[PDB]
């Protein structure tokens, strides 16, 4: 099991293979990043929100989460978008990613990105895009307010709390 900031993950399936790549991100800077290749699925948790994450190389394919405190839902979605290394997430960077840690050093790129988008989720969501919500009975779409809606952040769905 693994941790990516407040994101907690447990592998469900697949294997990732990391390759160092130079990535040209949205603010016109080149970052060196271990890019994970391959299909992978993870149980994911952030605080009280739990879900299933499906990803492939630089692509979040699907994110299924439960209803929870909105701040936990939103952070889970963002952390999953960053963790999946989605190209839309890389392209969403506008500002600088030059955060210093409590030690005077630059955070590593993936941790810059996590810190950046948790701070500027609109830069991510505007870049990410919306699509028609699934109409499968047990799922609904979710907008940037973490409200159920007819449109959803692409690839994200929420389960209803049903007894
Ligand atoms: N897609 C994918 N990402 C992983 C996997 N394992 C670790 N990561 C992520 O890849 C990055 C590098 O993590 P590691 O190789 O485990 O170790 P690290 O380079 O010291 O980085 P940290 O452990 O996060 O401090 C981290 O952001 C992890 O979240 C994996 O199996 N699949």
């Amino acid at each position: 099991r693994q941790r990516f900031g407040r994101l907690e993950l447990k592998r469900i399936s697949g294997r990732g293979f990391k390759n160092d790549e130079e990535i040209l991100i949205g603010n016109g800077t080149i970052q060196k990043i271990g890019i994970w290749d391959g299909e992978e699925e993870f149980h994911v948790r952030c605080g009280e929100c739990r879900g299933i994450l499906k990803k492939s190389q630089m692509r979040m394919e699907k994110l299924l989460i439960n209803s929870a405190k909105k701040e936990d839902m939103k952070d889970l979605i963002i952390l999953c978008m960053v963790f999946s290394q989605d190209t839309r997430m890389f392209q969403g960077v506008r500002g600088e990613i030059n955060f210093l840690n409590r030690a005077g050093q630059l955070l590593s790129p993936m941790y810059q990105l996590q810190r950046y988008f948790l701070n500027r989720s609109n830069d991510l969501f505007d870049q990410w895009g919306y699509e028609e919500s699934p109409k499968a009975s047990e799922l609904h779409g979710i907008n940037e307010l973490m409200n159920a809606s007819d449109y959803t952040l692409k690839g994200v769905v929420v389960t209803k709390n049903v007894d």
